[PDB]
């Protein structure tokens, strides 16, 4: 029997109290909704494997489940951990136990047969007594007792949780004792008592990342298994349990290799290392021998595991990797030196050996092997067969040899055949005696110089080759060069000395197979980003997954050029875009209900009824009010670089001074930003020299402004709409926020002055003094400014006022209903908060240091060793600030551009009237009204929009007495029997006379001229 | 960094949307092109192509010219969709003047539209009608020169090509940086791991990271600055579209040199003409 | 704090509160008040008073 | 930018010639890469700001 | 087949001789 692990197997990852925070951890947890094997026992228990840790749970009524057994063979050949809880005292033992064929404890208890012997036992612990169930008693289960058992680096960690009552629910498991048992555990058994039904559950852990949500009381109340399904992955990626509608990038799909491929040259001869290491005679260091090792199979584990060597230093390579790696050539430079001089045979050493007899490159790859000698290289009366160069006019270049018996003139005395003062021989010899000290006894040293691969390899380790599989993603190893990818046939032509090809990035593009000299292209196996297409979690938890730039064969299912989309049904009908996918495809949650994918609609299809003699002239109009929301400012943050990087630490601050001016230039940049935030606010709102006020009696021709003018009854003299706007938009690490210079009240006063000016004086307050004008006349000018004769307003003034008032009411209802109306300002707020939250979290990063807590380094390390860990933390906290500041400067530039635009609109939309199309809202602009909002400005743009139209016949000109008459303003229209001239944006036909039209030329040139009569008053 | 690049990709689609998608409906020209002698056959779609682009657009497209974790996302609006938006804008401009911008598209004869555009620059409308044939021929000739100019030399589209080159160049630099050692024994990460045990290896690997991260930060910073430049250009293009194509601009040299009459959008790779 | 937890942490991984090792009570740790200091001054060609 | 040349960045001396005249190449390599690691950042900061 | 043209030279054996070389001579045969 099996069941579904219903939200179980989560434990507290550590012993740190956290609250009201979501913490992400990767460790071995039981995944949510996994299948768990369910066993029941009436009145026996199998042996299970112990993979990487086991989740165990039980429901009890008679305490049948008593303990667990852990080990490898469980037969007295290895050590085995035994834990028993037999209702009274928990007993833990680690013995080389002999277990029975059927382990049990009797149930009043009358047996003890869990093991049969104790021998070479290493650990025992017994707890205090308690009382639990002991008798056979049936019923329903009341106590769910959950456990986690894992072994990490010899520490056997037991977690558990007891709860009254797989049941559905969530419960985190707290830690219990941490036992240093140090045993390799591969097997497991549970322990049941023999006389009563007592179920237990067994699960297994795999390496998973979990997101743990700690509540206000610090108890883990829920969790997301970040590797369960696309929705959980999305939630873990965003560090939140709620996901808004949209497309998120949560991970990356990567095809895994199926098998490994090991390819090496087919040589089986073994390398003559014994004739080098066990040689009869070593050369002297002035004339060291160099044997080339090639065309053989080498084995450096035999030389390495052998204990005969006194010193073993590898530069560039590690001794355990030498078995896999292989070389074009290996050279063994063999010579004897004095013991205290062993240190000089190393890269970047100087001395009488390093400069005169054996110089290594300072970029040396290989191994220095040395051992003491006292049987062969030393005698009584000393061994005088060993010569070294004692004087040379200049030092040695790497690996140069230079045999010379020329007597060395130390001075200017050209002796030229006789040794003397300042004329010595360069060759000197020290002797070796069995009675000499450690530093003066002989040592045999062989340095193995490795040429790492650049040409066909000939010296490879004992690793056996494998067969080669083409056209599949494999984990390959070609002559020690490793990587993963698909190997295909190629048509490239390496020339005979070339073995490898490279890409621009220096990665291998193709290789020549060492067994069959053919060229194989290496293309890494298909991969790409994975995006999760989801409606917001308040609607549905169903998601669709987009695998970017792949065909889905490699992975109902719909293939598009953005990738293969799985879980969304392809719908032939187009609609407006909701959640964009890419390449013209959008997805939405629609109708039971499911996610759909479709080709985006670009709008309704329409054709214009164009003809050479037909014009559409509007007969009615609508006054619309639209909302344009612009950022103006962002929070004026200020960061003390010293407290952030080096909080309350003199040692760190003194280290920070070695980085110079990085602090004051970051403080400078942020100060500059804060200043520009106040300048931006000042430029948008403070362009009016005086604070204007409305009269107490609001006689504005029927236009109701009570919802945009200040209401004196509030603690802050804001308009009703402004209050709505303010109700929609929502520090001890050296991080502060400066207040703005202009308080919200001051902004409200500026917008009030601008509104009162606009209402009572039109555009005149912008140019100079505020010149009072009736509001209806102001509108008359605004209508005239858009090509609509002013009488249209007066004749329809009441209607216009009602439409305005209704438009305003809709604005309040819209603003009062949904939160999304202010998204442009909220995103700015969110971005700034997000930048700071990222900045704060970066203090928790180690950056390679032993701890992210600066005080913990200082309290543990003395200053000098500590200096490395602290400069390493600074090297990262400074980068975090530079990244933050750079992003703030760029974001500030974006805000400045927006603020400049807002100021431009204020000047051209509110203070004047704009002829720029769609600059001050859609439609023919009349007026605009500023309203303040958090860190921004809201403009209410009042526009004239034609509403109803008729098809009229037209003509560009009318012939009368042979003369061509053209409109002064407007067009000629005909209702089918009579010609009239009328204004373009509003149907208002008038009789054609010589005072509405003008005469130019003669009716024989103009294309489309028609016959009529023009009445002459 | 993934966040910053996502933000950029999103702003690239918003920029495209703001420049081209300001029209609520997809307008179409009549099958009979009786526009008073003005020939638009070289800027209106030709149904015979696999992609309904204008002749000039094809000329523009013929002038402008991934396994290291580096990918390119497709745009949301395909070239065909952009062509449909520019077609709608052209058909609106031609058949309804500026009226489709303010509200509904109100049909008007093209010659009358030009009469208003001439009146808007201080030239009485009768001048057009008396000289209408000449004006149409000059327009048609001007268009022919545009094709001949565009059909001859590659340099006509340099502003868009430099953007393409800069982005390719940034990526090529980014890719080459993987070949740098940054003080490490080798630029190939797998070669370090296959040669050194983990603990000594940790130094060489953190050293390579310390450099690959800087390369990305440099790249991303440059992309954010370049993206800001593109955003400013896109905002300008949207402004021109609104004030040049949908209306008539009184702003001197904003919508070309001379007294502005009308403008026509044409799509181009990663830009507008 | 639950009985096995001794320390609390903030978002920055700094300690937010501790449990006193002698008397098992929870004490919040709030760093003592600090802030920037700004100097308001007329130019030094007028007065050196700030 | 000019003053940043006087910074040590963890090196024994801000003067590059003084490192070279005192240390042989191999031990010197650490002090010099350390100075570069800082002069490059100073330029990147300068260029970004520009 | 100095002639005009371009030709890159491929590597031949790499000999670990370890000698400080300051002088050179070519070798011609005598009839
Ligand atoms: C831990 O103990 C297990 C024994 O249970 C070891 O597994 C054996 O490994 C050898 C070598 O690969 C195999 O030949 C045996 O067949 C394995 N045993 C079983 C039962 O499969 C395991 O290697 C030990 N681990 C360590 C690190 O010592
Ligand atoms: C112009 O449109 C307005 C509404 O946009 C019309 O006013 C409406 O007229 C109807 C009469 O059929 C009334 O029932 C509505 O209550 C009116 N609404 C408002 C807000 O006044 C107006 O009549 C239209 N004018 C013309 C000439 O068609
Ligand atoms: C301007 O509009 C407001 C509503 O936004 C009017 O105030 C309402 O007036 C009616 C009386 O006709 C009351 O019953 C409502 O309760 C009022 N509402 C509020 C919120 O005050 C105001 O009277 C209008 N101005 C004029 C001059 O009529
Ligand atoms: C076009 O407009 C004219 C002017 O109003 C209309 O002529 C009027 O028609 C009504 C009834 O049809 C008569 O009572 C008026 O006396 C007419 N006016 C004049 C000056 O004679 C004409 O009918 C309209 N045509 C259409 C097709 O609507
Ligand atoms: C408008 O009226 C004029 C004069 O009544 C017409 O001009 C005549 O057109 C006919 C046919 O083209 C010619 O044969 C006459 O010689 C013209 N007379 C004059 C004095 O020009 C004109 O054709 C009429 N147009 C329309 C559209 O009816
Ligand atoms: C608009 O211009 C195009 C040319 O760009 C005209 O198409 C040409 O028409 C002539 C006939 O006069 C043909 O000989 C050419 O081969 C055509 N060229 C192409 C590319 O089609 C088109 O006829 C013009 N429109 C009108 C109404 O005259
Ligand atoms: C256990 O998992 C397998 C495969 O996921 C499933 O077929 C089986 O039904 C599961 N067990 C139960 C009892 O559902
Ligand atoms: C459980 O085992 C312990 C181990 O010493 C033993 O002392 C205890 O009496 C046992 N409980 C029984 C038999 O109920
Ligand atoms: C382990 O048990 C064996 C049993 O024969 C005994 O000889 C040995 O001394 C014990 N101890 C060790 C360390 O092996
Ligand atoms: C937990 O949270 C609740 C919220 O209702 C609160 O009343 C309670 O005091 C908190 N603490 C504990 C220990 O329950
Ligand atoms: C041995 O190497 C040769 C060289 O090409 C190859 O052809 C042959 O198949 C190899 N033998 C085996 C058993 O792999
Ligand atoms: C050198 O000789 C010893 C003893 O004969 C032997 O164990 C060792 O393996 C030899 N060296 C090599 C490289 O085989
Ligand atoms: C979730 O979103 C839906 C639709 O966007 C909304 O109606 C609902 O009120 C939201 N719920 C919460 C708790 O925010
Ligand atoms: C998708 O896979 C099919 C099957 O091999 C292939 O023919 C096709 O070219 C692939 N790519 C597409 C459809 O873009
Ligand atoms: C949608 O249209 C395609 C045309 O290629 C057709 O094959 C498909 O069956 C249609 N689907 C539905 C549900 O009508
Ligand atoms: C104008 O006429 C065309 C064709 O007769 C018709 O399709 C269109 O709807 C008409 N417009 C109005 C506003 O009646
Ligand atoms: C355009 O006007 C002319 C006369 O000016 C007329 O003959 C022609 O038929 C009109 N166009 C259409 C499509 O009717
Ligand atoms: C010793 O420790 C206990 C533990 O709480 C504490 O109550 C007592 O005051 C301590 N004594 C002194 C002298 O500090
Ligand atoms: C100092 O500033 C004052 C007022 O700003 C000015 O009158 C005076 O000349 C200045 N003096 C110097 C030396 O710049």
């Amino acid at each position: 029997a099996y069941t579904n692990s219903f939200t179980r197997g989560v434990y507290y990852p550590d012993k740190v109290f956290r609250s009201s925070v979501l913490h992400s951890t990767q460790d071995l947890f039981l995944p949510f909704f996994s299948n768990v094997t369910w066993f029941h026992a009436i009145h026996d228990n199998p042996v299970l494997p112990f993979n990487d840790g086991v989740y165990f749970a039980s429901t009890e009524k008679s305490n049948i489940i008593r303990g667990w057994i852990f080990g490898t063979t469980l037969d007295s050949k290895t050590q085995s951990l035994l834990i028993v809880n037999n209702a009274t005292n928990v007993v833990i033992k680690v013995c080389e136990f002999q277990f029975c064929n059927d382990p049990f404890l009797g149930v009043m208890e009358s047996e003890f047969r869990v093991y049969s012997s104790a021998n070479n036992c290493t650990f025992e612990y017994v707890s205090q007594p308690f009382l639990m169930d002991l008798e056979g008693k049936q019923g329903n289960f009341k106590n769910l007792r959950e456990f986690v058992f894992k072994n990490i680096d010899g520490y056997f960690k037991i977690y558990s949780k007891h709860t009254p009552i797989l049941p559905q629910g969530f419960s985190a498991l707290e830690p219990l004792v941490d036992l240093p048992i140090g045993i390799n555990i591969t097997r497991f058994q549970t322990l049941l008592a023999l006389h009563g039904a007592a179920a237990y559950y067994v699960g297994y852990l795999q390496p998973r990342t979990f997101l743990l949500k700690y509540n206000e009381n610090g108890t883990i109340t829920d969790a997301v298994d970040c590797a369960l399904d696309p929705l959980s992955e999305t939630k873990c990626t965003l560090k939140s349990f709620t996901v808004e509608k949209g497309i998120y990038q949560t991970s990356n799909f990567r095809v895994q290799p199926t098998e490994s491929i090991v390819r090496f040259p087919n040589i089986t001869n073994l390398c003559p290392f014994g004739e080098v290491f066990n040689a009869t005679r070593f050369a002297s260091v002035y004339a060291w021998n160099r044997k080339r090792i090639s065309n053989c199979v080498a084995d450096y584990s035999v030389l390495y595991n052998s204990a005969s060597f006194s010193t073993f230093k590898c530069y560039g390579v590690s001794p355990t990797k030498l078995n896999d790696l292989c070389f074009t050539n290996v050279y063994a430079d063999s010579f004897v030196i004095r013991g205290d001089e062993v240190r000089q045979i190393a890269p970047c050493q100087t001395g009488k050996i390093a400069d005169y007899n054996y110089k290594l490159p300072d970029d040396f790859t290989g191994c220095v092997i040395a051992w003491n000698s006292n049987n062969l290289d030393s005698k009584v009366g000393g061994n005088y067969n060993y010569l070294y160069r004692l004087f040379r006019k200049s030092n040695l270049k790497p690996f140069e040899r230079d045999i010379s018996t020329e007597i060395y003139q130390a001075g200017s005395t050209p002796c030229n055949g006789v040794e003397g003062f300042n004329c010595y021989f360069p060759l000197q010899s020290y002797g070796f005696q069995p009675t000499n000290g450690v530093g003066y006894q002989p040592y045999r040293v062989v340095v193995l110089s490795f040429e790492l691969l650049h040409a066909p390899a000939t010296v490879c380790g004992p690793k056996k080759s494998t067969n080669l599989v083409k056209n599949k993603c494999v984990n390959f190893n070609f002559n020690g060069l490793t990587g993963t990818g698909v190997l295909t046939e190629s048509n490239k032509k390496f020339l005979p000395f070339q073995q490898f090809g490279r890409d621009i990035a220096d990665t291998t593009d193709a290789v020549r197979d060492p067994q069959t000299l053919e060229i194989l292209d290496i293309t890494p196996c298909s991969f790409g980003g994975v995006s999760v297409i989801t409606p917001g979690t308040n609607t549905s938890n169903q998601v669709a997954v987009l695998y970017q730039d792949v065909n889905c064969t490699e992975v109902n299912v719909f293939q598009t050029r953005a990738g293969c989309l799985i879980g969304a049904e392809h719908v032939n009908n187009s609609y407006e875009c909701d959640i964009p996918i890419g390449a013209g495809i959008c997805a939405s949650y629609q109708t039971s209900q499911s996610i759909i994918a479709y080709t985006m609609s670009l709008g309704a299809e329409n054709s214009v009824a164009y003809s050479n003699n037909s014009i559409a002239i509007p007969t009615n109009f609508t006054i619309s009010v639209t909302t344009e929301i612009l950022p103006v400012s962002m929070t004026k943050t200020s960061v003390d670089c010293t407290m952030y990087i080096c909080g309350d630490s003199t040692e760190c601050s003194n280290l920070l001074l070695q980085y110079g001016s990085f602090c004051t230039q970051l403080n400078r940049a942020l100060t500059g930003i804060a200043v520009e935030q106040d300048k931006n606010t000042q430029e948008v709102f403070a362009q009016v020299k005086q604070i204007y006020k409305t009269p107490p009696i609001k006689d504005f021709g029927g236009f109701n402004f009570s919802q945009i003018l200040p209401d004196p009854s509030k603690p802050s003299k804001r308009s009703f709409i402004e209050d709505l706007l303010f109700n929609k938009v929502t520090k001890f690490n050296g991080l502060t926020v400066l207040p703005p210079l202009l308080t919200d009240e001051m902004i409200a006063q500026y917008t009030s002055a601008l509104l009162a000016g606009t209402i009572t004086s039109g555009w005149t307050f912008g140019a100079g003094a505020a010149l009072q004008i009736p509001f209806a006349m102001q509108m008359a000018y605004r209508f005239n400014g858009i090509g609509v004769t002013q009488n249209v307003l007066y004749e329809n003034q009441k209607l216009i006022a009602n439409q305005f008032n209704s438009a305003i009411g809709k604005i309040q209802d819209s603003l009062s209903s949904t939160a999304s109306a202010l998204g442009k300002l909220q995103d700015v707020v969110n971005q700034n908060a997000q930048a700071l939250n990222t900045l704060v979290k970066q203090l928790s990063s180690n950056f390679g240091a032993i701890s992210s807590v600066l005080n913990d380094i200082l309290s543990r390390l003395d200053k000098c060793e500590a200096e490395v860990q602290i400069d390493r933390l600074i090297t990262g906290r400074l980068q975090s600030l530079q990244t933050y500041v750079t992003q703030q400067l760029i974001r500030a530039a974006e805000i400045r551009a927006s603020a400049n635009l807002a100021a431009t609109k204020m000047s051209e939309c509110v203070l004047g009237q704009s002829k720029r199309v769609d600059f001050c809202g859609k439609g023919y602009h009349l007026m605009s009204f500023p309203q303040s909002a958090p860190h921004g400005v809201v403009f209410l743009h009042v526009t004239y929009v034609p509403a109803q139209e008729k098809n009229f016949t037209t003509a560009p000109a009318i012939c009368h007495d042979g003369k061509a008459h053209f409109p002064r303003e407007g067009v000629f229209v005909s209702n089918g029997t009579h010609w009239f001239v009328t204004q373009r944006n509003f149907y208002e036909p008038q009789i054609i006379t010589t005072d509405n039209t003008f005469v130019s030329g003669n009716c024989d040139v103009v294309i489309g001229i028609v016959n009529n009569t023009v009445y002459d008053p």
